[PDB]
């Protein structure tokens, strides 16, 4: 490398050959993976070794050398932070465009995405969404780290550097074996809670809290079998081992079911969540995460929908 | 000439311990009331110790430091009885058993089903945990087995192999490779792969299928949401076959599978502490998950989605 | 019949013949007739529908089954027994098994003065010690394996009980040539100009000294170790600095090539160790007692630590 | 297919930022005006995206230039980083190099390690993970370290090993037990003990109840830990004689040895993965750790303390 060219500056495109002739281990295989002949490949990587004073590879299979194995994570990282300039590059210029990485909690996630996606898909093409699916400590974590952009959660999030948009009140509903006596019914009181043998996820999960305050409204503890997932719990109410609450946004993916049935407390009893989108107060990019705050209000009124499409009746307020 | 506790004696102060009320304990030990107070009484005047304190009932710091010994007692006379038996005792009281995420939805209706009706003495407890959990709370005694996959790489631990579970590759409904039967795993290449965190063993398999095959941000952590991600074509995602009545007949989903000459599943076991004198009992249980496993994979073939062919050996 | 439980006075008799060999000398030993024994013997033989002992003789044979068997009810009766002798003890303080966790930072320094207090003022107490980090000291907590443990406060565990013991101050350590060697007045900022060499993210000290770097850095990797005694061979080879507990000095800081250096007196560097437990437990006093353990074995650690001659932080 | 800046255009972005005129932005470069406003508006073209201002005697970059700028000197940083090193790369042990170590070896090997590192190889710049087999063997699956030390067999597919040494255990008991200095001691002494060992995670662990098994609760993290509980009375332990002069010379511990004809010892190895074409320098890197080694066991034998005999 004392033949090196001293007015040698490796390109981008000599940076991609290399490390896909690492990767690929065959000339053929790596020209066609960059849609290049074969001529082209071998001159794009003999002025990268030329200009570098430095053998690179090793031409019956492709072996990196010693030199070119020590290097190749050097031009990795190079490629990484050029295809990262290029996607923030798709974001500067507007509002909704280019990566944005969601972080969501999992009893929301999974019966907000599809709609959230779809209006995405369509009204948005140019936005990048990036999902984080995780329990809320972690997420505010990831938030403030930088990690993620934004964080779906319930509100208050008690995280002091951080600005909250409020999204919607979500009801809750009561889940039951086919066979339990409260099925179907629509007037219960907070106190038939005392009633139940609640299954709920464990103490990670926001919504074991707020079952437990409900519980706790009503004066009665909401107290061996730990679940992770509403999935699993909707399984274990299914086999007869107790009931519980979801949100009226899993309906359609989870209680419906053979072997399930549904409440909902009276009209007067107030039994949600509060749903909100979390951010860095520190953030410029407050007016962007407005606008996909009113995407996330429409995806709830469509998963909401959802819900009242499947016939389960859902809790009345007032 | 001098006291000695009986067993009876001992269940009393356990029950009671553990139930915080003595009507609920009376009843579990199908005794009286009155029958169970003579017990607790004669077992603290033998001793000379308040174990139970005066409405719930609330052990004395002396009981607390009793307890484990007193449950001690009744577990090694449990294991004495269960061994004389033998075979023909079969599985009766409290098991804790201990699930991964990606199987346990899938597994429990079927279990759950043949315990309740053909072991009706059998008192399941579920904890649903990843692996890492899983082997910790075996490792502390706080479940007695632990369904994962294999090999658990603990020593300290028994594994009892239960069976192997196929993957099917799950895609967007327009997808190029909706369903194609005949997959390499060099296929693999080609997908932009979701997976569940790092956390799940499904994960790690995923990753070792592509590494056998010469192979960041968005991360889940269900099944049922990497599943919403596949629908509104952001990636693709491999799924134990248990999984399919659950989760793959959503509407936008197709599905694929590699060859019949490639090998994509996991090897699912019951591990146990090496130490535990019940080897037969969790046999007997091993027995109980297999065949829910089969009727998992009947329900799987009931939906009429094409599953992974293999070489019957 | 299906409903037979033995009774721990019928396995008495059946450990006891095997063991003495003699139907005479067991029964004596037992202080009962030898038809009381026989009748007992007997009873779990038709209770079990298990020959354990041969019948037609004076002599004493244990069966295949009563062999096979003879183990687990010695066990039952060493079990009872157990229970027996610590019912005793059960009354009085700090007496019987206490597991005690301790988080891998204070272990090794807390131990020795821990344990010596322990062996002369209490001791009936049979001590276990656990060392893990606080998440798995926590689940062991929740699980019942151990019974109290020691770390960093807040634990941020719901159901838990915590009992504030002190506060530990941490000490700068660094290469003997570097520049801060020796110093007692550092300023937080003062962070930024080291390379600092931490434990890896399990490890709540790892979680503390970044905390300190976010006071002091206004807005805004590889090497990482297990033990802090690596930590100290990297910091002598010249690799980086780092912070430690003051306990830990006569342990990690007299080995030859470290210096350490000292924030200022207006400057709060420390973590707020504390003794924590399951709410749910009725054994708050003698926990109170544990306590006061702890908090006399820290001031003999600190005292371990001065008499270093290692000039600590001054508050 | 669609548009990818190149290093070059980028250059230009970042300097034009920088000098606030073209002119200078062109000289700092050493190019034409004309080619330094080529680049600039292919960028810009490529992109969609208006990154500079003709701005009131001077150029201002615009709201999206100055997000985006951060990032193309990333990209440049990286850019010259893949340069600098490319000079070194040819040079066998230069350059970084990580090094994954097992704790109960890591402590004791590497003051000799990198001071032989130092001396002798100090172009070579070393990285140190400290952590168990199970993690090492994953991390060097991943590519996030190049060598771990370990105990063989690592039963690892995939991996090469390089065995370095047999390093001998000792017995470690407190001063009064009645073992103590022993040199005699036949595998079935092992019964006799109250063991205290490392947790299940440590290869150390495992090796201990193998011994045990040849020869047919209390746990720690390190074995400064279980030094303290064997001092106290608690119980006897085993460990490496690399750690001898570091964690058993305080007062209330003592030593004992099993007998000449008795194998109580750990095969240590230098485990790397198999793809790899640098076998020639983990080669000499071994060298290093089989010096090192011989080190720390010569820092033992200083102590004065009787060693095992074979
Ligand atoms: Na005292």
């Amino acid at each position: 490398s004392h033949m090196s060219n001293k007015e040698y500056r490796p390109t981008l495109a000599q940076l991609r050959t290399f490390v896909t002739i690492a990767e690929c281990k065959h000339f053929g295989t790596a020209a066609t993976k960059l849609s290049i002949s074969q001529p082209s490949l071998s001159q794009a990587l003999v002025a990268l070794e030329t200009g570098l004073g430095v053998q690179l590879i090793e031409r019956r299979k492709v072996i990196v050398t010693p030199a070119g194995e020590k290097l190749l994570p050097f031009a990795k990282s190079t490629l990484d932070a050029a295809e990262s300039f290029l996607s923030h590059a798709k974001g500067a210029n507007g509002s909704l465009t280019g990566p944005l990485t969601v972080g969501i909690i999992p009893t929301a996630a999974p019966y907000i995405l599809p709609s959230m996606l779809s209006i995405v898909d369509e009204e948005y093409p140019d936005l990048e969404p990036h999902i984080v699916e995780d329990q809320t400590k972690h997420l505010l974590a990831l938030l403030r780290d930088g990690a993620i952009d934004v964080a779906m959660m319930a509100l208050p999030s008690e995280a002091p550097g951080m600005k909250e948009i409020p999204l919607y009140d979500e009801d809750f509903i009561v889940v039951t074996a086919s066979d339990h006596p409260f099925a179907g019914r629509q007037d219960l009181e907070l106190s038939a809670l005392e009633d139940l043998d609640l299954l709920l996820l464990d103490d990670g999960h926001s919504l074991h809290d707020q079952i437990v305050d409900l519980c706790r409204r009503g004066d009665i503890n909401p107290i061996v079998t730990r679940a992770s997932s509403l999935t699993t719990v909707m399984q274990l109410v299914v086999a007869g081992l107790g009931s519980t609450l979801v949100p009226i946004s899993a309906i359609p993916w989870e209680c419906t079911r053979p072997g399930l049935a549904t409440a909902n407390f009276n009209s007067d009893v107030t039994a949600n969540r509060r749903i909100g989108l979390v951010y860095r107060s520190s953030s410029s990019r407050a007016e962007e995460f407005e606008q996909f705050a009113l995407i996330l209000q429409r995806a709830f009124q469509e998963a909401v929908a959802l819900a009242a499409s499947t016939g389960i009746t859902l809790k009345q307020n007032v």
